[PDB]
């Protein structure tokens, strides 16, 4: 079960990790660098040890790919994942006190469709301006599926000064052989117990979709880690966690013909066989 | 529990046993496999790997030339290294379009995206002083006054100067971590030719953490080398199915002879590698 290397991550930070305090205030155990393997043949690795919230991660990923950056966008669909980082008394903090409440400034949306663009703000017109990545990705894949320079990357220094949180995420790569589609994210930055189950789920969904619109089978998902940590008050709910026996991951399927990224939309994706066990609550620091 | 030069020879095997064939770009062929994962311990001790002699002159050299923001490949021909010749050669760049540009013109890559990320880039030669974010002084200052910091990130893939690059940076970043009075380091290697690339980019992300290590006051901790595309060139299996036969010997020791303040006032005569004894130099042809 694929499940195993997130739990043996959890166990080895449990044991391994040392204490570090944390631009939170709320302290960690942590580990530097760790690596895990997710096969996505026919298997969706959304975790059962725990409910992962599916929603949040489809909407997530459907507003990167618009490209925004206002989380009350994400917000008005249910999913309040970044109101913290975008609140009126976190945008303060960072000296933002004429920026409006959600704009989280030139963070992943912005990077993946327009990098290297000029931000203004979050509502802002930046057709054709900066490089589309994610377009960029896609054609690379159709017209020589073996490059070694299949990269989208959201980590920019020139912008780091704007955005409310610099991204986790920093950068994905892309890789086919044998008409399967893999794909490797480095993380910076994972919250091993509310962020990286939902982060996993993402990047999986997004490989099942660029495998579907370029014609290829998924892969793997290889998900590594810079500072791996589990937050103080985290660690008690992983420890509940880690008493449950993983259910068999469920499958995705796609429910129709699909040509552009940005065409997908959330009721063209259905998760079958899904029965994971409750959610267990973790408090965000912020 | 595998910390030196072992981590290295496995994935060699690994290739070699489980490695899928894959095309490449230059048209010798690989055995390939998509995202490994080693961490080399630099606590009293520095992987250069003694299975064969790695290009330590090379190593450093090519160091200091990051460091003050060169991307100009005659500065490191004219002092024996030929690492970035082919590709920076009249030949390749016209080829890649880029007629105009004095040949050892690699374009922004790091030397450039290290210390002035987001400038401009016009030609190797050009003043830039001032321009873009200086990502290697600002991990120093981050590490000096901010060691818990999570975002302690150089960068060296910038999207909108990709097109003017003669190679796309292999190394697309690197993040640095502190605990305990130790300075650690994970790179991220897009693409490691495991044969002649992977032992000389070890060698120069470790000997970066020890530069930064010394100028901070800190202990070098771990490097933790990840990659993508980790491949061996089918002309690379000879030279090393040879070196896979030989036993590793114990790592030397770097020592940093005088106290410098500034990571740009290091000098190649500033370091001396002890206690090196590695079997012979294999040759290995760089596919371009
Ligand atoms: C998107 C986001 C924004 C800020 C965050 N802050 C912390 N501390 N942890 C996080 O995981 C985190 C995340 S991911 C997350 C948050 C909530 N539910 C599932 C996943
Ligand atoms: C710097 C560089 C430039 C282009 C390269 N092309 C190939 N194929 N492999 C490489 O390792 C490579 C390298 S690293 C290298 C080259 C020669 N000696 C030791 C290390
Ligand atoms: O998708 C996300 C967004 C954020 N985080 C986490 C990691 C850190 O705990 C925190 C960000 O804080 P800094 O690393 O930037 O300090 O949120 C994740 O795990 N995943
Ligand atoms: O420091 C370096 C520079 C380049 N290469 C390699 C990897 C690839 O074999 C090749 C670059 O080719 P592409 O991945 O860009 O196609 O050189 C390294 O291993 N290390």
């Amino acid at each position: 079960h694929g499940e195993l290397q997130y739990l043996g991550q959890i166990q080895h930070i449990l044991r391994c990790g040392v204490r570090k305090d944390d631009r939170t205030g709320t302290g960690t155990l942590s580990v530097f660098g760790m690596q895990a393997r997710y096969s996505l043949r026919d298997e969706f690795p959304l975790l059962t040890t725990k409910r992962v919230f599916w929603k949040g991660v489809l909407e997530e990923l459907l507003w990167f790919i618009k490209g925004s950056t206002n989380a009350k966008e994400l917000s008005s669909k249910g999913v309040k994942i970044w109101d913290a980082n975008g609140s009126r008394d976190f945008l303060d903090s960072l000296g933002f006190s004429t920026r409006e409440e959600g704009d989280l400034g030139p963070v992943y949306g912005f990077q993946w469709r327009h990098f290297g663009a000029e931000y203004r703000d979050m509502e802002s017109d930046y057709s054709g301006q900066g490089v589309d990545q994610l377009q960029r990705v896609i054609d690379t894949i159709k017209t020589n599926p073996d490059d070694r320079r299949i990269i989208m990357c959201a980590w920019n220094p020139r912008d780091l000064p704007l955005m409310a949180l610099p991204p986790c995420h920093a950068l994905c790569q892309f890789y086919v052989v044998n008409s399967e589609l893999s794909c490797q994210l480095y993380q910076r930055s994972g919250d091993m117990g509310l962020g990286v189950p939902f982060n996993i789920a993402s990047y999986a969904l997004l490989t099942y979709m660029i495998a579907h619109i370029t014609g290829l089978k998924p892969g793997d998902f290889i998900h590594t880690l810079g500072d791996a940590h589990i937050y103080l008050n985290h660690i008690e709910p992983l420890k509940i966690q880690l008493q449950r026996e993983p259910r068999p991951f469920p499958k995705l399927r796609i429910l129709r013909k699909v040509e552009k990224i940005d065409d997908f939309k959330a009721e063209d994706f259905q998760i079958e066989g899904y029965n994971p066990h409750p959610t267990i609550k973790m408090e965000m620091a912020v």
